[PDB]
């Protein structure tokens, strides 16, 4: 018997994805071959351990798959060591923190309200439960990280680990300065590149590998791979320590079908086509930010260096929650996001976050960003209408999904 | 461009799975429709939070998928609450421990050599690093759990959490007695049913749900679903606590394509055909253990009540590592496994673990277990030969599976 109730929902989700504009910055659409690998029989194999050093028979082919994912990751990112087993970006961070720190040690990371991730020290996350947390944010007058304040905080608190990277920070990172600061206090520098890993792979974002002691990431988001995690380093001895925390430390059997999907995603990113895709992501984001500024919004930090930007909605008197709702009503998905020193509480906010990776995967190009900006503005100014929902639906449908 | 090299490896793994006898007790073969759900576009959507309580818009269909998995898990096991987001059995156990304990509390679980899982308190695992561990074993004479020793250990050490369930214990569990022992010291009883979850669902193993405070599980062993984790409870208020530890506590975005696969697996397990499948799993395991005993192999406890058994290879002068290699040389896949009171460490061991869920899925019957026992025996006694490898290959190819 086919599970028809479940597959009816999958068909509805396929239709939903085709018929709207996905502007949430973390999203992307994986290729059919990434899906083919993830849906493979490799899920059937228990393969605890590492290639050639497994706790089960029968892993000869799985070992070739996992080694292929590892070697491609090292080639793609210019790394000396990789671990491709983390089930998610959160598990990548967890293994690294547990390899470098004991509970009670001090972790330094970007404040959630300023753009940091839950795993960078939030009190409701294991990162802020197991470790003492020092957070850094952005300057009120620049909207940017203040390296002098990062350094001041690190000297005062002597973190064991400093995390650079974020989920909602629209500019480049000074990885060299972060490593200088970590060196001054004897901390490890961990770079969580999840959001911008595709741009690093494409050479369109500074590469953190030479400066970080360890780099963590998601394989999804701008890298456009299957949902899962990744760890990289230029230090294979540190790598051996982290391998032990992934297994037997915090995971059991790895998802070898997902690892096969990671090998496919790395294959795709090693092709020259991926650099052009990534160039268009960055150009779409800059252009869309510019076109919204021309229509009367303000862009936090004035713009963006990467795939995402933050819209300050105060020129038009809207909250992030209101804007989210109005845009959802016409099939445009964004997410509310606090602006620096936001005057509104976090369930409300004064901003939204937009990213271009997903629409760029569907073939949107920079000359189409004025129209996207116009439709966003109309939704915000006019509120929802059937006509605007259908214009968005036609536009989405005209940009086929992988 | 298609990633031909990676897909050639997948084809080699498909061929390996067709042409050998997969006797690893923790493995199975998922159906084509479980694969189809896990390969779906649902990977593309970030769905942090829970159904009807998401961070982001656009989850209206995802919520119906996750809710379907939740409600089918509740119906399958008679639970009042379920969490279907854990990425793995390891993450299901981690979240439960962090919901019920603080680092430094006492955790009581089964000794690893006696059958307990790494996440039941191993010092190289988060369970033995974050918590103070005390372990119960089995009796040296019968190799069975002695509930009176379990009771003494609990009274002496006053654990906050007692774990019942195991990776390699071949007999039934007295969950009522474990709960009485937990109540005597005010401990929470956590049952990790990962190995026997399918047998519970089929009514062929005592159900822990009435007696445990919390039940954890994998979806991919006897449940024959996608690779992932699961949490259940008959207390929906305890469930709300644990939901917070899965997210935002230890995970980020859930794998909604895998969750769709879990829904499919639970649908398959609710079918009458699954009860007959599970009956044959247990009959095959009992018969195969009896057939090897009649060839002179020592079976730990003399037999099995479930899908797995352990062979003590000390009388044959072989380590489990050597047995695993010899069997794999002729296409019979097992894993070396610790046995109770094992003098050798986990990378060597004195035994092998065999289970029947995977071959039973391919249609192996109890009347074929005499032939499987013969092939295992010859592999250990004579070592490898192409004629023996081909005999194994023919028997495997007689049992096709899409
Ligand atoms: N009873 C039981 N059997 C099981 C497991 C289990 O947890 N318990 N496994 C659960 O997955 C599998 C084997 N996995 C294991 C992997 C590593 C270690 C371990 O203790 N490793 C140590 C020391 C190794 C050595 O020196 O031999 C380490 O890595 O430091 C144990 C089991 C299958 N059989
Ligand atoms: C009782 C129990 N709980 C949790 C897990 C952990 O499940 P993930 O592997 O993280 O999905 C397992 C796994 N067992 C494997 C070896 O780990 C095996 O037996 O062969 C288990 O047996």
């Amino acid at each position: 018997k086919r599970d028809e109730a479940l597959f009816e929902l999958i068909a509805l989700e396929e239709k939903r994805q085709r018929e709207g504009l996905e502007l949430i910055a973390s999203e992307n659409f994986v290729s059919k071959q990434v899906r083919e690998a993830v849906g493979s029989v490799l899920t059937n194999k228990y393969a605890e351990g590492y290639p050639g050093a497994r706790y089960y028979g029968g892993c000869e082919v799985i070992d070739r798959v996992e080694s292929l994912a590892i070697e491609r990751a090292k080639a793609l990112f210019g790394a000396a060591w990789a671990n491709v087993q983390p089930h998610s970006g959160s598990q990548a961070n967890m293994a690294v923190y547990m390899a470098l720190m004991e509970p009670g040690d001090t972790l330094m990371g970007m404040d959630l309200a300023a753009g940091g991730h839950l795993t960078h020290g939030s009190r409701v996350n294991f990162s802020g439960k197991l470790y003492k947390v020092v957070s850094y944010g952005v300057r009120p007058d620049t909207e940017l990280i203040d390296l002098e304040e990062v350094r001041r905080l690190a000297l005062e608190h002597r973190p064991k680990v400093i995390v650079a990277g974020a989920s909602a920070y629209p500019r480049f990172w000074d990885f060299k300065a972060f490593r200088e600061i970590a060196d001054e206090v004897g901390a490890y520098l961990v770079v969580d590149m999840a959001h911008f890993a595709g741009l690093v792979a494409a050479g369109l974002h500074p590469n953190p590998l030479p400066y970080a002691h360890v780099v963590t990431s998601t394989t999804h988001k701008t890298l456009r791979g299957p949902r899962g995690g990744l760890i990289l380093s230029n230090d294979p001895e540190l790598g051996k320590r982290i391998d032990k925390l992934i297994f037997p430390g915090i995971q059991g059997g790895p998802l070898e079908h997902v690892i096969a999907g990671k090998a496919v995603a790395f294959f795709e990113a090693l092709q020259p086509e991926f650099k052009e895709y990534s160039r268009l992501v960055v150009e779409n984001a800059k252009r869309l930010a510019e076109e919204l500024a021309r229509r009367g919004y303000r862009i936090v930090t004035g713009g963006t260096d990467n795939h995402l930007f933050l819209v300050d909605l105060r020129p038009k008197g809207l909250t992030g929650k209101e804007a989210e709702e109005r845009l959802d009503a016409v099939g445009i998905t964004v997410n509310k996001n606090a602006i620096p020193f936001d005057p509104k509480p976090p369930r409300v906010t004064s901003g939204i976050r937009i990213g271009t990776p997903a629409i760029t995967t569907r073939g949107f190009t920079p000359e189409e960003m004025p129209l996207v900006a116009e439709l966003i503005d109309r939704a915000l100014l006019e509120g929802p209408s059937e006509a605007l929902r259908e214009e968005v639906r036609r536009l989405a449908l005209a940009h086929p999904m992988p």
